[PDB]
RNA sequence: UAGCAGCACAUAAUGGUUUGUGGAUGUUGGGUGCAGGCCAUACUGUGCUGCCUCA
């Protein structure tokens, strides 16, 4: 609250200011700069009025000019080289002061120039002083401020300074230098410290002393400690009068060694102290052999020999296992006694030196765990680079509740409210009683000091001296009841309970740690005096407006008044009640049935009823390429042949578009199309037809299992499949009646034939009866068949030819000898086969003696024609089902192809996948939801916008809406392996692999989210907002002084607009998406984080549909990787900074001020990366999308030249995940080891590649020892390769 | 172009052994991390193969 109090008071009037360190005065500064910034804008002749600084040193003024030019937007100008400035003439200063706007220079150009009276004193706005107590002395300010108060009209001077309560009789001479200070300033003084604050606005702490006395030891041993520390002393003057080189203080080790054995034996225990020193000892022997001479050498030698004299003297001490409170300084049975009373217990203690730090906390940790009575204990310490981790991961364990510090714990630590502040001697200044006493801030605030009997003497004016100072400094810085109904409704209304409801409404409120939360409060004055108070909501209030009551004089009165009308106007708004204050998870899988389309459904023809024929067209359109052939069979066209199967129906089907199958031919297209229709069949003829498809089915495929059976009719999948010849010569084709009869009293329907070939009656063969053959061998396989196909006839070759093992000369001895087989033809040819497809799965690219064998009926161009039947027509039932929902989902449609991608589960492995499109679909999904909620409910906060946004896109409502619209009955997700899954058209299980599928939820989820990328790629924006809205998601409609003000606080942005590139017909959305929460001066707009919410989705749904849109097609990992990068919030911070939206961007929180500071600068070199930067970046967004009249390609035009050069840069080198980079390189062998945590606290996580090693990795979180694990592993791999 | 049993060698794995080395509460060294050198059990892959589907 200090630091708004502050701004207020400077703005208000002329202010003298005390800091404590540069950042507030830096920042104090700059912000008084950045408000009153708009009266210098404007190259306009009736306000020409401009600002400038005086400083008093070369190195703070480059230091302030680098910070308010890399800062501020105005251009800053330097006059600081003394010698330069006043070899210069009036009429060059002249374009100088043209030139720049704010202006900076030393004391002596400052004097120079106003006793010329070139810088009009006039044209002076802010004349700010720095290090303002050189005032008080005989300085060039007097003369400057003399001139410039002999003017009539004056600037808004403010003094700065820090050097004050640096005297010594402080109660007057402090008294004295405020007065003379303000009466030379003509000025009020403001001062504002840490605890002092605290104290003003808490005043919880108090304040006790301790006393103690000195003790002694009967055995004397104390004594003798002494005169060795004297011996040491003596020592040490010797090596002083025998140095020997006036450039070596290689004894300073030494002297400060004994001081620090002198300190610690003088104050505490020497026994942990004597233990510690070894460790030191390792050092101190390298810092031997590296002295140089043999003397100083010798001396610090000697003083290894008192340091183990001093371990000699240690055997004297008694029972050392423990010491039972007989050999401690007094002090520490104090200290008990202290942690004791309380014995929560969050204790801060202080002390001296480092070292005495580290052997205090050994002590207190011995005692603790040899008093049995000391349970509560857990203590800490607090004081090359390793340490300063140490020091990071100390902070980490914050968490302990009693922690030792030296001096450096006054600042630079975020210590939690603490009640038991210890301080274990003396202070020595003022300044160091403000640092300590500032933080026990808890509500038992106890801060205590120990302190022996005859120092207390000293301390207690020292502590009147200091309760005096604070006094003065306090001093300076002085100088009907609401129902909700007549009769019900709820509790009672009381006075006093007003404010208490009105801070819990403010801690309601949505904050960052950055930003704070209280509302403003203040009185107008009135001629009779009974001022009337007024109040102001946070910014992000609904509400933004005075609220007042009816003047009455007291204080309480009027602001207890004022909160209880508030609440009127909070309940008003709702903000008060009555009482004014798994599923979706991967572990959940159901089974679920599938479904044949309607069209396929009742389809059995019937002779009562016309039937349709449709003729399965296939025709080889890419080839495969002869470089890829190596089985090098001849392609088949299956065009050639005039024979082609198709479908006969009862029922008209539906056009689909054409698809392709993978067959030995290669890629062939397939074509469903109706060719003759409108007519039926006789009773026999549709026996003919049924019994025909039963044995070509179950005797080409062989998939009678016998789980399966057979039904003609009741079965849901009751469509015809028939072959077809061009008849009549006509060039028609048509069902071939004959060829069908002909095959049905073949003899060798069934069985092998017994043919009674005889030397009487030899065997002959005819090549046109072979040109088309499969031939099934007798001999071999009884009751077992195999089919093979007639690859071509070699004439040359003949049973009587030599044969290839050298077991037998000539075929005829193998089949006499192996299975004692004759041929009745010696001299007859032979034969090449190929082996029948074993593979049945054809909807993804994977890439003999004839005398003995039997002819089969069925040609071998209708069989090759025939292996791919089973995946067409698993395909066609897909595309069916696919092309069923799309009409319904109609009733411009969507590509069927598309709603295929959409429906197909990667578990399934079939080359069309479902990432693409739901990366897409839930992009638009989340943009969508979040446009809707914008503007159904423009009166909103963040809190409520985002818990309701989260909660309708929660993926258990996404499963809810699928299951309801039957979407998960859709899919498919088992790997077609006909021989188990397939139920092929006419046969059911006989009393789940065949009726049923598990699909997990998440899943589901994804195909709905499929669903919607492929209706945005294909049916546009507009029908797949519509398209929620059919599933049921809502998110189309049903279907005084602003001016002036607004005209003021604009200030600048001009020079802004024109580098976006763009001028909004509105101005109120910049000033909405850059008022920060803390800048509340604007009480004319709402704040940045309703903009939040907005802007991150549009740029989100933007970035997406480039990324989905670019022509090289990346694969879904690489997707995943990108999105991820390209929405990191970090690269939308650098983004920003590289566009300096920093520089206008306001906010009072010092913190962020300091944050941004630090951050600006860091990437000017090319760590924290702040919020607010990413925030903005995304408000601005969303202010142009807002003033665009919500169009997105105007938010296009003006984001992607932004954007352009940093996409380039990922997609060029894309950043892939370790842990899905590792899980996409090794799917199956790389498994992670639990989580196990270290004796350092942290995890160690091993991954175990199976076949290629294990890697182990340590983090502070689980997921980044994954990382990390992933990093090695990939690291590994890529060196072995 | 099928199935299966041995052999050479690489691999990391679960156990140990031993030389060196580390900061550490180090009551006078068993708490723990990383290099070399060995012993046992066990996994996968290319070859040395061998038998055995079909001709």
């Amino acid at each position: 609250k200090y630091q708004v109090e502050l701004l207020e008071a400077a703005l208000d009037h002329n202010t003298i200011v005390c800091l404590n360190t540069g950042s507030g005065k830096t920042f104090i500064a700059v912000l008084l700069t950045k408000e009153l910034a708009h009266q210098i804008r404007g190259d306009l002749n009736p306000h020409a009025k401009r600002t400038v600084f005086l400083v008093n040193s070369a190195n703070q003024v480059a230091q302030q000019v680098s910070a308010v030019r890399t800062h501020s937007d105005l251009k800053v100008g330097e006059y600081s080289d003394l010698e330069v400035n006043a070899s210069w003439t009036k009429e060059r200063w002249s374009q100088e002061f043209t030139k720049h706007q704010v202006l900076i220079m030393t004391c002596y150009v400052a004097l120079t120039v106003l006793k010329n009276g070139y810088l009009s004193l006039s044209d002076i706005n802010l004349l700010v002083f720095d290090e303002c107590h050189l005032a008080i002395l005989d300085h060039p300010y007097r003369e400057i401020m003399k001139l410039c108060e002999s003017c009539p009209s004056c600037p808004r001077i403010l003094g700065l300074t820090a050097s004050i309560l640096n005297g010594k009789c402080d109660p007057e001479e402090l008294e004295e230098k405020i007065q003379k200070l303000e009466r030379i300033l003509r000025s009020d003084a403001e001062t504002a410290t840490d605890l002092v604050v605290l104290d003003r606005y808490t005043s919880q702490p108090c304040e006790i002393v301790v006393d103690c006395g000195p003790f002694t030891d009967r055995s004397g041993l104390y004594e003798r400690l002494l005169m060795e520390l004297e011996a040491a002393l003596d020592f040490i003057n010797d090596c002083n009068v025998a140095v020997h080189s006036k450039e070596r203080d290689s004894t300073l080790i030494s002297k400060q060694i004994l001081s620090d054995c002198r300190a610690v034996l003088v104050v505490l225990g020497p026994w942990c102290a004597d233990k510690v020193a070894g460790m030191m000892v390792r050092e101190l022997q390298k810092y031997i052999k590296h002295e140089q001479e043999e003397l100083h050498r010798k001396f610090l030698l000697f003083t290894d020999t008192l340091l183990r004299k001093i371990h000699a003297l240690c055997e004297e001490y008694f029972s050392p296992a423990s010491l039972d409170l007989k050999y401690v300084t007094p002090k520490v049975m104090k200290l008990l006694e202290i942690l004791r009373k309380y014995k929560i217990l969050c204790g801060i203690i202080f002390v001296e030196r480092r070292y005495t730090a580290v052997v205090l906390n050994r002590l207190i940790k011995e005692a603790g765990k040899q008093d049995p009575e000391l349970a509560y204990i857990s203590s800490n310490f607090i004081t090359e680079f390793r340490k300063q981790e140490e020091v990071l991961r100390k902070f980490r364990a914050h968490e302990t509740n009693l922690l030792i510090a030296t001096s450096v714990v006054e600042e630079g630590v975020d210590i939690p409210k603490c009640n038991l502040v210890v301080r274990f001697d003396l202070p020595t200044e003022y300044r160091s009683y403000v640092q300590s006493k500032g933080r026990a801030r808890a509500p038992i605030s106890n801060y205590v000091m120990l302190a022996d009997t005859d120092k207390i003497k000293s301390f207690e004016e020292d502590l009147k001296t200091y309760k005096a100072i604070e006094k003065i400094l306090r001093n300076k810085c002085s100088k009907p009841p609401y129902v909700l109904r007549p009769d019900d409704g709820g509790p009672r209304v009381t006075i006093n309970t007003a404010i208490g409801h009105i801070n819990r409404y403010c801690a309601r409120l949505p904050s960052d740690p950055f930003t704070h939360l209280a509302p403003k409060c203040r009185t107008r004055e009135l001629p009779d005096g009974t001022f009337y108070s007024t109040l102001y909501l946070p910014i992000n209030s609904p509400l933004r407006a005075s609220i007042v009551g009816p003047p009455m004089d007291s204080v309480r009165l009027a602001e207890r008044v004022v909160a209880l009308i508030c609440c009127e106007k909070l309940h008003k708004i709702g903000e008060l009640d009555e009482h004014l204050m798994r599923p979706g998870s991967t572990k959940r899988r159901q089974c679920y049935p599938k479904a044949i389309p309607e069209c396929l459904r009742e389809s059995y023809p019937k002779p009562d009823q016309p039937c349709y024929l449709y003729v399965i067209g296939m025709v080889l359109t890419t080839p495969l390429p002869d470089e890829l052939n190596f089985r090098r069979r001849k392609l088949y066209p299956p065009e050639d042949t005039t024979r082609c199967f198709g479908i006969l129906t009862a029922k008209p089907i539906p056009q689909i578009p054409h698809f392709p199958v993978y067959t030995r031919s290669g890629e062939v297209t397939i074509s469903i199309e109706l060719k003759k229709s409108g007519f039926t069949l006789s009773q026999q003829m549709l026996e003919l037809i049924t019994r025909l498809h039963q044995y070509i089915f179950s005797h080409i495929l062989r998939l009678e299992k016998p789980a399966l059976e057979f039904k003609p009719t009741g079965a849901e999948s009751a469509y015809c499949v028939l072959p077809l010849n061009v008849v009549n010569d006509s060039g028609t084709l048509d069902i071939d009646f004959k060829f069908m009869e002909d095959i049905e009293k073949s003899e060798a329907r069934i069985g092998i034939p017994s043919t009674k070939y005889s030397k009487e009656t030899p065997f002959v063969f005819k090549l046109e009866d072979y040109q088309d053959a499969v031939i099934i061998p007798r001999y071999r396989n009884f009751d077992q068949p195999h089919r093979f196909y007639v690859a071509d006839v070699y004439t040359d070759l003949t049973p009587l030819s030599k044969f290839p093992s050298p077991e037998y000369e000539t075929f005829a001895e193998y089949y006499k000898t192996k299975y004692n087989l004759d041929l009745t033809n010696l001299n007859q040819p032979l034969l090449d086969v190929d082996h029948t497809s074993s593979r049945l799965n054809l909807l993804t690219p994977r890439h003999l003696v004839p005398e003995l064998c039997a002819i089969h009926p069925i040609p071998a161009s209708l069989w090759r024609k025939a292996v791919c039947l089973p995946s067409i027509l698993y395909r066609l039932h897909c595309l069916l089902t696919a092309e069923e929902l799309r009409a319904q989902t109609a009733s411009l449609g969507p590509n069927p192809g598309l709603i295929l991608q959409a429906l197909t589960l990667s578990n399934a492995s079939d080359g069309f996948n479902l990432e693409r499109l739901e990366m897409l679909g839930d992009s638009f999904l989340k943009h969508a939801i979040t446009t809707y909620l914008f503007c159904t409910y423009p009166d909103a906060h963040e809190g409520r916008l985002s818990y309701m946004r989260s909660k309708k896109v929660s993926n258990c409502n996404l499963y809810r809406l699928g299951k309801k619209k039957g979407l998960p009955s859709r899919m498919v997700v088992s790997i077609f392996d006909p021989p188990v899954n397939w139920l092929p058209p006419g046969y059911v299980v006989n009393q789940d692999l065949h009726t049923e599928q598990c699909i997990a939820d998440k899943s589901i989820a994804d195909c709905v989210a499929a669903l919607l990328g492929c209706y945005l790629t294909s049916c546009g924006e507009r029908a797949a907002q519509l398209f929620l809205c059919s599933l049921g998601l809502k998110v189309l409609p049903v279907i005084p002084d602003a001016e002036k003000t607004l005209n003021h606080l604009i200030s600048g942005f001009e020079t802004f607009e024109k580098k976006i590139n763009y001028r909004f017909k509105n101005k109120a959305y910049l000033l909405q998406a850059f008022t920060h929460a803390s800048y509340h001066y604007n009480t004319i707009t709402d704040c940045y984080q309703r903009l939040e919410f907005l802007g991150d989705a549009i740029l989100d749904y933007l970035i997406t549909k480039h990324l989905y849109e670019d022509p090289r097609q990346h694969s879904p990992g690489v997707l995943t990787d990108l999105r991820s990068a390209l929405v990191n919030n970090t690269i939308f911070a650098s983004l920003a900074v590289k566009y300096d939206y920093h520089k206008y961007f306001k906010a009072v929180s010092p913190e962020l001020f300091h944050v941004i500071d630090d951050f600006v600068k860091f990437q000017l070199e090319k760590i924290e990366v702040p919020k607010a930067m990413g925030d903005i970046f995304a408000s601005l967004a969303g202010a142009i999308y807002m003033d665009s009249g919500m169009s997105l390609e105007v938010v296009w035009q003006v984001y992607y030249p932004m954007m352009q050069p940093l996409i380039e840069k990922f997609s060029a080198n894309v950043p892939r995940s370790p842990v899905r980079e590792l899980l996409e390189m090794e799917p199956e062998t790389a498994k992670f080891s639990p989580a196990e945590r270290t004796y350092d606290g942290k995890v160690r996580v091993t991954v175990e590649v199976v076949g290629k090693g294990k890697f182990k990795g340590v983090g502070r979180s689980y997921r980044i020892a994954k990382s990390a694990a992933a990093r090695r592993a990939l690291r590994s791999l890529k060196a072995n390769q």
